[PDB]
């Protein structure tokens, strides 16, 4: 598609709009919405696996990371296609997203329609941690909302 | 996908989980689960256009229909693709889904992840109701429930 949204929920007071644009295949794709509730700092933003919230956002499963890489930052070479980085919440807990990236996509077998994106609670270290973690959550943390990535007109 | 899931929510006391599963790109889509919390009775079960939930059931669009055909049960050649039929729901207010659809997909063109799944408040006219409105909704009533249909493990 060339436009998709995601509802983030959760349990806490978390919760945000995240909206997906793609203006051709190819084309990086630009990520922009409100998150609030968060505290303020870092927190890791990755599109997960499974569209699945059927347990809330565990079963979301681990990064969709279809090329078997290690996770790192957006910008990284050797990262899974979902990690999206970290997100920076202001004072009054509120991050205004705005990523544009080239790796994931709306289309094709990067697609991340039909899966979940997520906002966890500390910052990704990109892989720069140093131990088993660090390339393969980037110590993260837990999930505090997340939501399936659908189609929008 | 071979396998997806929606986990329908609302604004009422309506929930449950629905799955589906497609052994090949060509076949079949098995569609199956429970829905609890609604009246006893037959209700529309139908897949919208869009995944979008930024306005609950609503921002979900018109049913799914590529083909730009007429509304109708999900056994006929003019109909939607979105067009599931209904559940029925005994007096405890539990629907067991156990439909097999042909026409739907878990790829391809006919992909219904990343859309909306909706269960009605009317039970659908399947299109026969001769309502200029019939052949749109088959005036199934309200969204109960619906959920942005995703893929699973
Ligand atoms: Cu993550
Ligand atoms: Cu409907
Ligand atoms: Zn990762
Ligand atoms: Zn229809």
């Amino acid at each position: 598609a060339t436009k998709a949204v995601a509802v983030l929920k959760g349990d806490g007071p978390v919760q945000g709009i995240i909206n997906f644009e793609q203006k051709e295949s190819n084309g990086p794709v630009k990520v922009w919405g409100s998150i609030k509730g968060l505290t303020e700092g870092l927190h890791g933003f990755h599109v997960h696996e499974f569209g699945d919230n059927t347990a809330g956002c565990t079963s979301a499963g681990p990064h969709f990371n279809p090329l078997s890489r290690k996770h790192g930052g957006p910008k990284d070479e050797e990262r899974h296609v979902g990690d999206l980085g970290n997100v920076t919440a202001d004072k009054d807990g509120v991050a205004d997203v705005s990523i544009e990236d080239s790796v994931i996509s709306l289309s094709g077998d990067h697609s991340i329609i039909g899966r979940t994106l997520v906002v966890h609670e500390k910052a990704d270290d990109l892989g720069k941690g140093g131990n088993e973690e660090s390339t393969e959550t980037g110590n993260a943390g837990s999930r505090l909302a997340c939501g399936v990535i659908g189609i929008a007109q």
